[PDB]
């Protein structure tokens, strides 16, 4: 296994050291605005070396933006793939290329055989090609890597299937930045080659000055190599054609055929383009090579890329016979006078890297090495685009919901073959899709019109919606005695009741289990573990009475604390935030023990007085001018006080001390140890009132947060044994702090309410000495070491928090992990900050045409952890990443993979039993089990299951290693025929494997398995 701590690499280009170094000076390049004047010389190409240009024609299809996916394929994407079909088919030299597979497949079942196989027969000969492949061009910045390779397998798995390809070339040309997560995943799963665009301008200048747009992209931490993927970045500003031929879109745009006025275009340089004809095709065609060996003074071949295409392009048949009649004209002019010195054609991306890589072979060219990512982008002048971390956080936080229900979904019905008639297969797909087509960069970036957000939002609750009927069609079959399993497909035997999402304030989703003498004595919940290691979680429910008390299923007690039921109001009579506690609900926790990739069944019983084996948590309201809170049953009246600060301490567990306004101020790790200045406060960023705006990408806020005025706010804390928390009614947020006994869980209800052209931040201030440092991560897969630069504008500071971060110094750490993607930052020593919503009047001038006014409250979920570090084996301080400890990724995997919880929907569970999974491997805490799928239907004669396995990187601080098992996914089902190693997709083997047994991975690796089995 590679060291991924101790050596740093040596690359070209380390895109922090480039940062460090680099001024970023917005000057006047001319025409290429933020360039230079490109100069090359004529006799550089001759004929025994010639420029070699691709001209690809695209079209780039939003699958969601402006419009819904089904309006944009009802306007335009059906049209332009019919079209496509028929020119290429009747033009054999046209070529076309596709990167949207959710449009394609949409397009393709709805065509006729006779033009199935007439498109087939383009795709075979190499006219229209597939790049990428995936579900959508997702978004890099909020993805998550697991949503990431469900999108790419769902589209590649349909390709593989349908048109018998799998595209090995991938075309990111519109993500908002971009990240080295995508070549990590890609070179894991056959891809040679990737093509990027959105690239701050002062990158794209710098790189293009060195002729290094074209790179061997490895991994951060990766010494040896084996990660590099070469990557292509274009240089100018836009993919569009006035910004692909060459360095000046005025004579570009002269090539982009459909703006002579017909087709309601133009050109904003006022110089239309002329269609071609033996007259002019001399004077055209030396204006466009002209551009052409300038864009190739900036690459190291003599292979030149130039993109043809824009948004939603090649849809009339007018606008593709004068594309491709212009260009032909132009081609044969130019091709057929030497002293130009070119071969140009249409092409295709494979078609580009291929010869680009024939040049490389014959040493015509070595390309650098780079590490780092490209976030976060800025487009021009200061219009960073770090809004986008944060808009429409509430589709953030259900992207990560629907992300674990679909993992679970998955896992749970992969055990078994089931009949076509249980619709699991149907279910999952529907599932995968529609979180795969959220993953789309206007999707959860919240970057879509407001209709079109609803349409993305009512697609995931449906995708929930399958997931819950598949997981608990699964959870029934697996813990019923066989003989007696009697399913109903369509009926449901649990339902699922999950304590954060949507969550109190959010939705009143959850059910009560309804218990007493007259009616039900008890109650069976079921909880599943989707994490490949023994388990235990604090687990909640409500329940009809207090008197309740838990069992396992050998008649164990549990011990189990009871809590009220509280709710926060915003009271419109009295002007205050204030909590009502029900008196008919009750909420029970306790901890569930779950085994590896298993289940566990307890049961919830009724009884006339407390229950021996369950307490009642204190509860303490502190605000002037109180009046009662009365609890029904509940064996604990509540205490009033005037605010106040207060301490607590749940089990062994760190102490907490909270200001009189409900916010944490410290932290004690130990009772020796000292109370660590920890301060959690809430600001508000606002918009220029002068200059450009913020919206929905862009965040331009006039000056750093101001703090919000708190008021006086009603403070409530809840102390119990199992759990204690403090909540607080601020105005926009109720905010929670929760314990349980280690590193404390935040809960944010944020309602943003009507607070127009406001961005609020949560921020923690510490004494923590990081400097200029903090980390955060890459789509849940590594953290990044980040450096703030006063040289750069607040928001260019801002960085994607798709799941943590952390500051750090030599002695302490602080750790906020997340279960939502939002934007935030260390401006100063010390602190770190989130941006928890935004709402904002004005667009900002992308395209979207609205504001962001559509805000609703969201939960947002947090673990803090507080960390003595010095004696971490860290990585140098050269080296560009850093990792977590042990605790604070446990502490992200139960945000994103808590247990799953099921109550019993009818009155009596026969052949009920208590658990499953009991023999599954606990492996080491460092790796998961990111993907179980059954990869056959249940007629297949040989069953296949694929498993993807990722083993994070942990921190070495002392703590000694727990003997733990070998987990082996291939022989996790029984009668195993076969084991293979795969891409990520599970679509190529790539190693038969000795004794049927699936190594375990190393640090930072993700590899996938298929076991078969005789069925
Ligand atoms: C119509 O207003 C202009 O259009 C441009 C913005 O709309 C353009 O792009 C839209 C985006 S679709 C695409 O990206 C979005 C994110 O933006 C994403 O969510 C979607 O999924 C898609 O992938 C689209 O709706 C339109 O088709 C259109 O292309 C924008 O380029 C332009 O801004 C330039 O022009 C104004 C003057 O009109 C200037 O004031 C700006 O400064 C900017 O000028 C450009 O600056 C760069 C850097 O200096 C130069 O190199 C360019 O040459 C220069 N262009 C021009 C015309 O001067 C407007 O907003
Ligand atoms: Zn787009």
């Amino acid at each position: 296994c590679q060291d991924v701590v101790q050596d740093v690499p040596n690359v070209d280009v380390q895109m922090l050291e480039l940062y460090d170094r680099m001024s970023f000076k917005d000057i006047d390049g001319g025409v290429w605005k933020q360039g230079w004047n490109i100069k090359y010389d004529p006799l550089k190409y001759n004929a025994h070396h010639k420029l070699k240009v691709f001209v690809v024609p695209h079209s780039h299809n939003d699958p969601g933006w402006i419009q819904t996916f089904e309006e944009y394929y009802q306007h335009d994407t059906k049209h332009i793939l019919s079209n496509a079909l028929r020119h290429l088919h009747d033009n054999p030299e046209m070529k076309f290329i596709w990167a949207e597979i959710s449009y394609f497949a949409r397009f393709y079942h709805d065509l006729g055989e006779n033009k199935k196989l007439q498109m087939k027969s383009i795709v075979k000969n190499g006219q229209l090609e597939f790049v990428t492949g995936g579900w959508v061009m997702p978004d890099e910045a909020n993805s998550h890597w697991r949503n990431v390779l469900l999108q790419l397998t769902e589209g590649q798995t349909w390709l593989k299937q349908f048109m018998n390809v799998t595209p090995t070339a991938s075309w990111a040309i519109a993500p908002f930045g971009h990240s080295p997560t995508m070549p990590y995943i890609l070179q894991k799963s056959g891809f040679k080659n990737m093509l990027i665009q959105r690239t701050h301008y002062s990158v794209k200048k710098e790189l293009a000055q060195q002729r290094q747009l074209e790179f061997l992209w490895r991994q951060i931490w990766d010494n040896k190599g084996d990660t590099a993927l070469f990557t292509h970045m274009m240089p100018f500003y836009s993919y569009d054609i006035p910004h692909t031929c060459g360095p000046d879109p005025k004579v570009c745009c002269q090539f982009d055929f459909k703006r002579m006025g017909s087709f309601g275009l133009s050109c904003p340089w006022k110089v239309p383009p002329r269609t071609i004809s033996d007259q002019n095709v001399a004077a055209r065609s030396d204006l466009l090579v002209d551009q052409w060996k300038k864009k190739a003074e900036l690459y190291r071949t003599n292979v030149l890329l130039i993109p043809l295409g824009d948004d939603f392009r090649f849809k009339q048949n007018t606008e593709w016979d004068v594309q491709r009649v212009n260009y032909e004209r132009l081609f044969e002019h130019i091709n057929s006078q030497a002293h130009f010195n070119v071969q140009a054609q249409f092409g295709t991306l494979q078609e580009y890297f291929d010869a680009v890589h024939q040049a490389e072979r014959a040493g015509q060219a070595e390309f650098p090495t780079l590490s780092g990512d490209f976030f976060t982008y800025a487009d021009r002048s200061d219009n960073y685009w770090s809004g986008y971390y944060t808009s429409r956080p509430y589709h953030k936080r259900m992207d990560r919901v629907l992300m674990h229900y679909v993992r679970a979904a998955e896992m749970l019905s992969a055990w078994h073959s089931w009949d076509g008639m249980a619709r699991i297969e149907e279910r999952l797909e529907q599932a995968r899709r529609e979180l795969s087509l959220f993953q789309h960069h206007d999707g959860i970036t919240g970057t879509a019109k407001t209709h079109v957000v609803v349409d993305y939002e009512q697609r995931m609750q449906e995708a929930l919606k399958a997931c819950q009927m598949v997981m608990q069609q699964s959870v029934y079959r697996l813990l019923t005695k066989p003989s007696i399993y009697s399913p109903d497909f369509s009926f449901s035997y649990f339902t699922l009741d999950d304590s954060r999402w949507p969550g109190s304030g959010v939705e009143d989703s959850r059910t009560t289990i309804i218990l007493g003498e007259d009616i039900l004595p008890s109650k069976h919940v079921v909880m599943h573990n989707t994490l490949p290691h023994w388990r235990e979680q604090l687990v909640d429910f409500y329940v009809s009475s207090p008197f309740v008390s838990v069992t396992d299923l050998a008649n164990n007690p549990v011990e189990a604390q009871v809590s009220p039921v509280w709710s926060w109001h915003h009271d419109t009579l009295t002007k205050t935030i204030h909590p009502q506690g029900s008196t008919t609900k009750y909420r029970i926790i306790f901890k569930a023990r779950v085994p590896p990739m298993g289940l566990a069944t307890y049961v919830l019983t009724i009884s006339d007085s407390k229950p021996e084996h369950t307490s009642y948590a204190s509860n303490l309201l502190l605000r002037k001018n109180p009046t009662s809170l009365p609890l029904g049953q509940y064996p604990e009246d509540v205490k009033f006080g005037d605010p106040r600060e207060i301490s607590l301490r749940v089990g062994n567990g760190p102490t907490l001390a909270f200001s009189e306004q409900g916010l944490l101020k410290s932290i004690q790790l130990t009772q020796d140890s000292p109370h660590v200045p920890v301060h959690f406060k809430f600001l508000k960023y606002g918009v220029r009132s002068h200059g450009d705006r913020s919206g929905a990408y862009l965040f331009l806020p006039n000056g750093p947060a101001s703090p919000v005025e708190l008021g006086q706010p009603v403070v409530l804390v809840t102390k119990g044994k199992l759990e204690s928390s403090v909540s607080v009614g601020l105005p926009s947020v109720v905010h929670q702090t929760i314990m349980r006994g280690g590193a404390p869980e935040i809960r944010n209800l944020v309602d943003i309410g009507s607070l127009d052209n406001t961005e609020i931040v949560m921020r923690l201030e510490t004494h923590i000495d990081s400097g200029d440092i903090f980390y955060t991560d890459l789509n849940g897969l590594q953290f990044i070491k980040r450096r703030r630069l006063d040289k750069l504008p607040l928001q260019a500071n801002y960085y994607p928090i798709p799941s943590g971060m952390f500051i750090e110094d030599a002695n302490t750490r602080l750790t906020l992990l997340t279960g939502q993607p939002l934007g935030g930052s260390s401006l100063a020593s010390g602190e770190l900050e989130i941006m928890q919503d935004r709402r904002l009047a004005s667009d900002d001038e992308r395209g979207l045409g609205q504001g962001v006014l559509d805000n609703k409250p969201v939960l947002h979920i947090y673990r803090l952890v507080l960390e003595k570090v010095n004696n971490c084996v860290r990585p140098s301080k050269l080296h560009p990443a850093g990792y977590l400890t042990s605790a604070a990724h446990k502490a992200s995997q139960s945000l994103l993979d808590p247990l799953d919880k099921f109550i019993f929907a009818e009155n009596e569970w026969i052949g009920a039993q208590g658990q499953f999974g009991g023999d599954h491997p606990s492996a080491r805490e460092d790796l998961d089990v990111s993907v179980m799928r059954r990869l056959t239907k249940s007629s297949a004669k040989t069953q296949r299951v694929g498993y993807v396995l990722h083993r994070t990187n942990l921190m070495q601080c002392g703590t000694p290693e727990e003997h733990t098992q070998k987990l082996d996914v291939c022989h996790l089902l029984p009668n195993v025929a076969r084991c293979e190693r795969t891409t990520l997709t599970f679509l190529q083997n790539l190693e038969h494997l000795d004794g049927m047994v699936a190594p375990e991975v190393c640090p930072m690796e993700t590899a996938a398995y298929v076991s078969s089995h005789s069925s």
